[PDB]
């Protein structure tokens, strides 16, 4: 799944680029309570995720300003690094005028979009820009923000995964405390555990018996 050409084009006309939308950068801003917003980057290269390129980037303060993160994000990044053909914002007015006013702040100049906080409407050149649903562009804008959120959502996909995976596994009668932990360091995922076998989960608790049950209640 990429970013199809003529959509690409279309964004180019709407948004008046005189350039082809080659490399997009797109940004997530979420916030930890009490410790650190998380900038999540993502980069698509002729329509594809790079994910290579993929950064992100912490912005310590207890309290959420996203206004201050897109700032810092911009003026860390951009000063080390090319700018993209387009920025991608996922918010809306006042994200999208704070990553161009940092841009500025460094000397620099790029295009920068925003779709308005999940109220599929474009954000662009400090207006909002009212599209049918459908439209070709609100489709590319909306798959940028879905790969956005993603990578944004990965941040704790490890931790997550497990307290999910145990969450299942307490629901199994008779478990107990050791074999729970070791289905969940040696599975990760409820995704992993699905796909074993019950010789597998037989193997990694010492019990037959107790992996049917692992597989009843999957």
């Amino acid at each position: 799944r990429g970013l199809r050409k003529e959509a690409l084009e279309e964004l180019m006309k709407l948004l008046n680029m005189k350039d082809f939308p080659y490399r997009i950068e797109g940004i997530d801003i979420s916030h930890l309570q009490g410790k650190y917003t998380v900038a999540s980057l993502v980069v698509f290269e002729d329509g594809f995720p790079k994910k290579g390129d993929y950064r992100r980037y912490k912005i310590e303060q207890d309290h959420p300003d996203d206004y201050e993160s897109i700032r810092t994000v911009v003026k860390r990044r951009y000063s080390k690094h090319p700018l993209p053909n387009l920025l991608f914002v996922d918010g809306g007015i006042g994200q999208v005028n704070a990553a161009i006013e940092a841009l500025k702040e460094i000397g620099k100049d790029c295009p920068v979009v925003g779709l308005a906080k999940k109220e599929e409407t474009v954000v662009f050149e400090n207006r909002e820009i009212h599209l049918p649903h459908d439209h070709p562009v609100l489709r590319l804008l909306v798959q940028i923000r879905d790969e956005t959120h993603r990578f944004a959502v990965s941040y704790h996909r490890k931790r997550r995964e497990k307290e999910s995976l145990r969450s299942v596994l307490d629901n199994v009668p008779g478990i107990g405390p050791i074999r729970k932990k070791k289905l969940i360091e040696h599975f990760g995922s409820l995704e992993n555990i699905r796909s074993a076998s019950l010789e597998e989960i037989a193997r990694v608790i010492g019990s037959t018996e107790i992996a049917r049950r692992v597989l009843d209640i999957l």
